[PDB]
């Protein structure tokens, strides 16, 4: 009984670039699925146009993954020439107690290692300095190096908010409603990885495995822009 995000135009195109994974990494609609109007309690269109996405459990997600047309996964040249860019239109609404931090957007790699998560957190401490209930980026220092360089992007606002990532040459960008917060960060550890986006909420480290991690998405795309 839930409406379909393919309902909506603006996501058209989006859609047709990407294959949704729930709970885990195995696909459970392709972009032919969800054009066809794929809706479910974790994936489903809200009365006011939202596109949600909704899941419970240690490390479980639900997320688009970007595709190109052709039905190729997007595999881009992490630090190539031409700019990779996505946009989204977030509103992060007050977490499910038990709820700790909520990956809403990534650059990720081919293989098992995460760029980029911008993600939603309770509670994080950077260089001595902790910060609650903020939104962050965490940039991950080498595919060998399982530590993170991490920025506090935003303090939560249950409003909506707009995202952009702009990534090209070895250099990766965000910005939040406009206003630069991570300024041509450095990704030259992913020289010779590709990469692609993803989207939606991936849940981290939850002290209750049974409450479930909500996101909602105005808007969304990713483009490319060649040089």
């Amino acid at each position: 009984f839930y409406t379909a995000p393919s309902t909506e135009s603006k996501f058209t195109e989006v859609l047709s670039k990407a294959k949704l994974q729930y709970p885990t990494s195995t696909t459970v609609a392709f972009a032919d699925d969800l054009l066809d109007g794929y809706a479910a309690s974790y994936f489903y269109l809200t009365s006011d146009l939202y596109m949600q996405f909704q899941v419970a459990g240690s490390s479980q997600r639900s997320e688009l993954r970007e595709m190109e047309t052709s039905g190729d996964e997007a595999a881009w040249d992490c630090t190539g020439s031409t700019a990779h860019v996505a946009s989204a239109q977030i509103a992060i609404p007050v977490q499910e107690d038990g709820i700790e931090e909520v990956t809403i957007l990534q650059v990720h790699d081919s293989d098992v290692t995460p760029v980029l998560r911008i993600s939603w957190v309770s509670s994080i401490t950077i260089d001595g300095v902790t910060s609650e209930d903020v939104v962050l980026a965490t940039i991950r220092n080498g595919i060998d190096d399982s530590t993170a360089t991490k920025t506090v992007l935003q303090a939560h606002t249950t409003s909506r908010t707009e995202f952009n990532i702009n990534v090209q040459n070895s250099k990766l960008s965000i910005t939040v409603d406009g206003t630069t917060e991570l300024d041509e960060a450095d990704i030259s550890q992913f020289d010779g990885s590709t990469c692609y986006f993803k989207a939606g909420a991936f849940n981290n480290n939850p002290t209750d495995t049974s409450a479930n991690a909500r996101i909602k998405m105005y808007e969304l795309e990713w483009v490319d822009h060649h040089h």
